[PDB]
């Protein structure tokens, strides 16, 4: 019964995934061996120093995590914490991102129906434009709101 | 409970292979964090800044999308037929590329057996490697047209 | 059935793994429409020119893998074997990284325990101080840089 030899090998393939980290540096490998934008370098053999990387790999890892000024290491573990407590101020700016960009949105299909709409109105040609354009123009115009959202929202909470 | 628990177990195990999609967003800053060139970069802690890159983040995807408007969005539709139907027409090239390249290797491969053929060829007062060279010219060179398959392609393909 | 559908199910989770691979391709795109570090212009349309890249593919593609010179195509099956070899013995900086990396973890405990223990230890009247320093510092001191590991064993093994 091989089945059963087949049924571990399920769980081999998910051993598989761990595999491609690996895969990670060879993409790094293929950015400066293949150019830098869009396709449309001699150095791979030099390239091929990305090997002699497992050399070189205690420097950027250590200087961030430990720094030069030893004795730190153990402090930068609570430095990660206000890292991130830092800039995490700022992040609200995810409020920020979608009033404003929403915003255009509205403005170009505004666009789009006015046109087409104002058109079909006119029918006869007697004042139709008017009724048409002022009230599709009223509601999406009159629906500006400035920014500062996330300012007060933020500021009023701290 | 074991085989019934153990087979959702392997689906489970397979559950991560999208979670490791991260790490192709993890190679862009390793690309900055990893010294840019080859493992063979202090700003990490201007990486932290990619946790709050959520506020960056809905404008590059965005941008390319819609471009700079939504009126533009509306024309995003027209370029995508453009730039597959433009690339289709020149994509071709990509058939210059292999027939090249397969003509690469044709020409590496007679010109050893020529070096080696030509020498032992004479094992004689006789001039045999005239035989084994001719051979090598006319067959070669004849196995291929002046005419370029893609050029006359583009031409002929409307 | 049922099981037997989502066994192989599995294999294709498999597959879906080796699908991933393709994301390197889109990182490169990724790196150009991040505009450089991560997140924090109209060339949308030029990052669509990677399709074009089937065409570039034979300019990044023919000079590494035949280089200039012909006959270098098999050549560069073994130069790839051959820095290896040759860069195998530049490998060992392996060795010369680790002893640095732990020689400095020496650095961050020997200020941090003689700080510690050396402050508690004036509470006693007699001389803790010069017993604290003295055994810390005597094995940090004494075996800060001990001698060339790396070059004492590369140039016996070659």
């Amino acid at each position: 019964n091989w089945l059963w030899y087949i049924r571990i090998f399920i769980i081999i393939v998910g051993s598989l995934i761990g595999l491609r980290i690996v895969f990670a540096v060879l993409s790094l490998v293929n950015r400066v061996r293949q150019g830098y934008s869009p396709l449309s370098e001699r150095d791979r053999d030099r390239s091929i120093r990305l090997v002699n990387g497992s050399l070189a790999l205690i420097w950027d890892d250590l200087r961030s995590l430990s720094l030069f000024s030893y004795h730190r290491l153990r402090d930068l573990l609570l430095i990660v914490t206000r890292i991130v407590e830092l800039l995490g101020r700022r992040g609200w700016e995810a409020l920020k991102y979608w009033w404003n960009l929403l915003q255009y949105w509205s403005q170009e299909l505004k666009n789009s129906a006015v046109s087409l709409l104002n058109a079909t109105a006119i029918a006869v040609g007697e004042g139709t434009d008017r009724v048409i354009e002022v009230v599709q123009g009223a509601s999406r115009a009159i629906r500006h709101i400035p920014r500062r959202i996330r300012q007060g929202l933020e500021r009023i909470l701290l």
